[PDB]
């Protein structure tokens, strides 16, 4: 639901997570490469 301004391993996300595996939907996709995205991890 446009996530806020955020990034992978700037704050709750990790470094980068392949979609392939993805279990979430308002995940950010932000600082990762094209295919790879990150999930609130703690």
């Amino acid at each position: 639901d446009d996530t806020p301004s955020s990034r992978c391993g700037s704050g709750g996300w990790g470094p980068c997570l392949p979609i392939v595996d993805l279990l979430c939907i308002v995940h950010v996709t932000v600082g990762c490469s094209g295919g790879f995205g990150c999930c609130r991890i703690g």
